[PDB]
């Protein structure tokens, strides 16, 4: 009994499920971009088959290529979003471990607050992590180191009033290998009765976790077999 499922079956070379599923068609625009956030420097997202397909092997692939002078890839923002007291999980595989590539699975809101269940950055600086964040601008987080690799790997996050709770591979009964409670973030928005996020999975090239994509290896993939909230 999910309260939102996908499990991305259907033909190789197809569409992800519209009725589920947002497709960027642009790369935000950064209001005082870093050398690699500039325009003409930064990675784009569209909605192309050539970017953001089904397998026909029940995984969605989001593609990172360069076409012509820049690099294209995707980003997908679920339409129905959830409030607290649910699971959230997605089976990922990062194929896309490479310079210059940001690929991500996170849970999101416009207005504050983002649960980023991992990141990992292409830039040779910033270490992988999990995030979470408060207030308008995302300004008041708490931060958590943790090792990607390019296996399948189950990604789980759970939330509600009281906190946020994060795993690895879950089993029965594991601990999480990173929470956060309510009272550590002053402005703690998730506890706002009705309060609801969307799923965010994308695989962001350049930018400012990104950085320099010219010594990394593209095409590069991030997999998807599934996204399942209950
Ligand atoms: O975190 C980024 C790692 N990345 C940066 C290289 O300069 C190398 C990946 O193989
Ligand atoms: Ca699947």
């Amino acid at each position: 009994s999910y309260v939102f499922a996908d499990e991305f079956d259907g033909p190789a070379g197809s569409a992800p499920s519209a009725a589920k599923w947002t497709i960027a068609k642009a790369r935000e625009t950064i209001q005082d971009p870093t050398y690699w956030e500039q325009p003409g420097r930064i990675g784009q997202y569209r909605n192309d088959r050539r970017n953001v397909f089904l397998d026909g092997k029940s995984n969605l692939v989001i593609r990172a290529a360069k076409d012509g002078d820049t690099y294209y890839s995707a980003k997908l923002a679920s339409v129905w979003e959830g409030g607290a007291g649910h699971t959230w999980e997605a089976r990922i595989k990062f194929n896309c471990l490479t310079a210059g590539a940001w690929p991500a699975f996170w849970l999101g809101n416009t207005g504050e607050g983002e649960l980023d269940i991992i990141e990992w950055y292409g830039n040779g600086s910033w270490p992988s992590a999990t995030t979470v964040h408060a207030k308008s601008n995302g300004g008041e987080w708490k931060t958590h180191n943790i090792a990607v690799d390019n296996g399948w790997h189950r990604w789980r996050t759970q939330w509600d009033a009281e906190g946020a709770r994060f795993w690895l591979d879950y089993t029965d009964g594991a601990q999480p290998y990173f929470e956060v409670a309510a009272s550590s973030l002053p402005d703690w928005p998730f506890d706002q009765p009705g309060y609801t996020m969307f799923v965010v999975l994308n695989l962001a090239v350049a930018g400012s976790g990104g950085g320099d994509p010219s010594g990394g290896t593209y095409p590069a993939d991030m997999l998807v077999d599934w996204v399942r909230v209950w």
